[PDB]
């Protein structure tokens, strides 16, 4: 018995004994629910179908990376619902799609083309592969059993026709197996040798997902398998309370020859649909798809695992040393002590907590530090600087600070004492405000407006490192002054020059 | 005989000291503080943790977490004590009840969990007492639950372990089914699985090894102590900020496979920077259960290279119009010089250096924004954005005009006349530039009055007829300023410079 | 009989040509160049790689990497040669020593690894020589280590493999324990595990298959050649930029489970865009060891949808104040029209189109910033940010005022008088707008002097009393400019327009 | 003092408050760097510098 | 400095190599520390004391 238990656990593939596990998300060109899912075993490409939402329904075929990203799409204008399709990769590496084109009422074997529209006039000139006995009876869609090279036809009334794919390609009409499948309707079908799987369930949270297992030799149901999936917030907690099953497929690993049953779900609300792949796996087969997901995943940590920004390491006491990419936040205390923070003379510009976005680096590890002062009662200041690494000396070169212009309906208040009572200290570009009380305390204030407030505007530098300061008096008459200041030494070139 | 006893051990064994600890996922919590406990709700895959509230009479928070560790909500037990352990009991209607010892009212409680809710002291006094009759005036314990056997276990400060039936406690029945004694290094967590009791210990130092002691509830004695090393941010025993504190354990039994895992919560990071990481010991195949839960909540689309480098554009991309796939890219100066459809100011390529290209995560119809950041260290950084949309019927793209994000540095944005075919009118992108005296002489449309002196050039936003106003402010000690409108597309000047002075 | 011999093979077998290659993780390196070798430090989970330095006499870099592939530090061996293989030997005090052949000084060295350090030629000359006595004036080899058996193997250019005891070489003992001969397609990597020798070959072309040859050190002959295909960015044999070069292999033995993995390094991407990806062949259950290491360094909080689409806001969010969860979102124009607490300029919703919403990764106390980007293609893109904080005692949020990031385009930011109830005073958000002549006539507070002509409207930042200064610059060929202060909240105008001309 | 084979001075290294330096022990490493076994009287430790 | 000096000994009667003899010389600053890192071998001769 101990061996019959180990062999079952290790080599068993009984569906109702397997746990459903999330695999990966995947895309599609349409902002709509998914319809079908299939694996190209020779490339690991995935293919899905989606409705086009048009007056006579057509469908899109999406070609996807092994990690679910969209490569390209092909539209079958008025092709029908696209409920199921069959993949057949040719010798030269081109993909052909078995599909039923409802618009021309023909079973087609179309060559897949990237970002291509198959209009009705072209579809009429394509070769018909509809079996002789199935003319004027176009209520079916095709699917393929890869392991046995079978082309299966599913009919609306519930008829399942198992045919040889090569036979259909050779215009040979032979039904090898036929069975009958029979509130809750069909959402997907997959055939693996003698086993037929029937997916059902609607989008409601109260509608359980279910796969029925049938035997093609017996023709009767083996069992029904209801199961619950874990969504965004856990078991039966999908985003926007929407969880619709959208197709299944059997995958046989070409190397290990072991099996998986993959299941496509659509979650999210109206106009916000997104697709998630789940699977039932033999022991060890989940890793095949995990590696495919990992290859396309973000494998460098930009934030903490709960959405908090990264914290700087304790050993970092100098902004110059925070050269590793990521989204960081430092609190006001840390911003007060870090070396090499932006200055306007004696004043630390970032006088609060600060987000620090260290850009994903250049190929030679160059990066940008983008600082965002985090306040709720004052405007948010944004500044950026760049830096590069000398690969021969392993030393860093740091560039000057660029200011991104920001403004709020509240003042950027200048306290004279924080600038040693020098307006000339403010050489960072932007607009500030000086109250009347503070103007009296600034040593280099213009006498004409010594006792009244004014906006201070600081320009960009000129060729000799000087910046022009402009003072606009906050009074009901026009009074404006300007004066150049050297950004580094804070030396004023000349007294304030009146424009009025 | 032996080959099977080896395979069965490897496949079906769950002996703790034979299992490898593996990182599972990180998880959150409302408080900026270390973690305290961790528990799994098997019927939802929700996780629950506790954290101190850091108040004068200690209270604790209960955090409800997604299966991927994100914070759903939190509940504060004002003056409830340390919250060292709690017990989950999900009710029939889907509501969660928490077994906890409220130190403030000195009562064992079964509280209904509420999202983002504060359980103040006055409400806690009116709650039903479930403290066993023999345990009044003896409130030095916290509860935990053995889910598989429906046991409510009480851990006492002096090291007493009381195993009781949860249903008994709910029915106010005082019966101690099992009692054993547990005994520098203190308790960090406890989990009970049937006959097996697990005892977590170890302090936050890098030099303090993490350890779980396995005990038998029938024998009452220790089976073995199991010390182990974990792999942190930089590897084995290299945690961020040299902080690695163990913060609770729990046993998980897979409802479908009935196989087991022992999960372990660690807190890493320095003071005010704590973050929590879940590790686990697993039977064969059970790690995948939690990997799938992590994957569902992970970033599964690649924004950067796996080492933190920005993405590189594919070799087949020779046109910015074709870089419509989301991600954070960087192109070097050489590539920026050759790419088609880069921002222009007439004949001048605005991005005349390397460039970061941020292609926004797209709209539901694959619309996106390209945000360019010119990468230089000796000049200001230019930031520009444009949008584009995809026609789902023709599969063709429509590209919008460029927006400039205003940027400035204490160094000039220098204008070389020859790069603009000696036309100031070519500069129709909004922003501030500088023209030296030498270059003003070379510009054909310079104002005669200031032909030989430098000036700042300011370019406004467009008006209704596609024109922009250029302003020249002479860099001299007297007020001289001119303006003139220019059509942004054709660079045609509407009228000569108009003096304001 | 047979069913057990099948289960044991599947569970306990480690026959290379029966194992599936699987992607493990990406990893970095200081150089913008292809990878050369890869090795695991089993006592820390650190990884070490080598890269060429691309200099006149070739040197190489040694990269120290985290278990998730991030770069910790690098060490340059000036003129050390190609660095085709190296051998790791961790010392008792925790310092790492690297067995390498320094081609510049023609010596086998055991160098101490130093972080971000340049080993210049003068220092390398003073280092201790460990070259065996019989191998002087014969410096055409590189070393590697078999960790399980403490062997130091030397690979020669002509294809000679010398198996020596590492301790012997350290003790200056010259003894060749085993010697065999290995023999379009050249060597890309070599790993030795006890009696098994693995030989990696294949070039960077998509048409060149990757292959590992398995040899037996006791027999000296090839057991089999194992060609295989890897899955790259777009699937099997679809690597980025059609570049897939094999760059070294190593055998890893799990210290706890004692089970084995064969790891393989590949370089993908085009010229100047190379990046490195680790693949592996694993005994049952051993892939999870490295998956956990990757997961620890991965982005485990979802910023975008899995296909690169931005997140959508939940259906239950009808108020921007409630979108406090970090992530990159997009809302369409319809949703932007209905959401509560969107930025306003009086009666006008500023974001009058679809909108990207970037909710910053939060502070340690869950504070965050909402950065809005109006998504249009025919108008400029508006960017605005506001902050908000959470009171951990009341669980209530405090929302700050809106900051505007200055943006401009060569097209107007058009003001329709009716949308502002015909009040210019409603426009108190900083920035530049345009008022056409037709709309100026409809604005009630337009300056009479320019009642029938267009003008740019510029709105400043606030002053101390919450007022902002509006400036109107007439769009005419003569200088006419007015200003007037307006209270940002109540829209009350302090005084009539004041002419500057 | 590090000396040439002919007794000329190459370079010197000072052990501040290291004691008398009555004897030392040479141990050349694999990479060609020299380590000195010495007793540092100032810190009361046997060192390999 | 990385190229070892070597003398091969051959037998004129046998015509084959007897052995190769690599060796290190002591230069200005010791073994394999020649001035300016240059050490080129420039001929040999046998001397028989009369």
């Amino acid at each position: 018995d101990l061996i019959k238990d180990i062999d079952r656990f290790v080599n068993g593939f009984e569906l109702n004994e397997l746990e459903p596990k999330f695999v990966m998300g995947f895309g599609g060109i349409r902002n709509a629910v998914n319809q079908s899912i299939n694996i190209d075993k020779e490339t690991n490409h995935m293919y899905s179908t989606q409705s086009d939402s048009q007056k006579p329904e057509g469908f899109w075929i999406n070609k996807l990376t092994p990690s679910g990203d969209l490569i390209s799409s092909m539209r079958i204008v008025q092709g029908g619902h696209g409920t199921t399709i069959g993949l057949e990769r040719q010798s030269n590496g081109e993909m052909k799609i078995w599909l039923h084109h409802d618009g021309v009422a023909k079973l087609l074997q179309v060559a897949y083309k990237d970002n291509y529209v198959l209009d009705l006039e072209e579809a009429k000139g394509l070769t018909d592969y509809t079996p002789q006995s199935l003319l004027n009876k176009h209520t079916f869609t095709p699917l393929i059993d890869e392991a046995n090279d079978k082309l299966i036809l599913r009919f609306g009334d519930g008829t399942i026709q198992v045919r040889s794919r090569a036979d259909v390609k050779n215009h040979i009409d032979n039904v090898e197996k036929e069975m009958t499948i029979d509130n809750r309707w069909m959402q997907g079908i997959a055939v693996d040798g003698d086993d037929l799987y029937w997916l059902s369930g609607n989008s409601s949270v109260n509608s359980h997902v279910q796969i029925g297992k049938y035997s093609l030799t017996t023709g009767q149901k083996i069992y029904d398998y209801p199961f619950k999936l874990s969504y965004q917030d856990g078991i039966n907690f999908p985003r926007d309370n929407f969880k619709e099953p959208e197709g299944i497929c059997i995958y046989t690993n070409p190397k290990t020859k072991r099996k998986s049953l993959l299941l496509a779900m659509t979650n999210g609300g109206g106009g916000k649909r997104f697709h998630n792949l789940y699977g039932f796996f033999q022991l060890g087969e989940y890793e095949h798809f995990e590696a495919l997901r990992a290859r396309g995943s973000q494998n460098y940590k930009l934030t903490k695992d709960d959405g908090r920004a990264l914290s700087i390491p304790d050993h970092i006491d100098d902004l110059n040393d925070l050269t590793q990419a990521g989204f960081y936040y430092i609190d006001g205390g840390t911003a007060e002590k870090l070396k090499n923070m932006p200055m306007n003379g004696s004043k630390r510009i970032i006088d609060a907590g600060c987000f620090i976005n260290v850009y994903p680096t250049t190929q030679t590890l160059g990066t940008v530090q983008e600082l965002t002062r985090f306040s709720t009662g004052r405007k948010m200041v944004k500044m950026v600087r760049g830096m590069t690494l000398d690969v021969f000396t392993l030393k860093w070169d740091y560039g000057l600070w660029t200011t991104i212009k920001t403004d709020a309906p509240y003042q950027e208040y200048l306290e004279a004492s924080q600038y040693n009572n020098w307006i000339a200290y403010v050489t960072t570009a932007g607009e500030y405000y000086i109250t009347g009380n503070q103007m009296e305390l600034f040593r280099d204030a213009p006498e004409e407006i010594k006792k009244v407030g004014a906006w201070l505007r600081v320009s960009s530098g000129n060729a000799v490192g000087e910046v022009r300061q402009t003072l606009e008096a906050n009074i009901s008459e026009y009074k404006e002054f300007f004066s150049n200041v050297n950004a580094e030494t804070k030396h004023r070139e000349y007294g304030w020059v009146a424009k009025h």
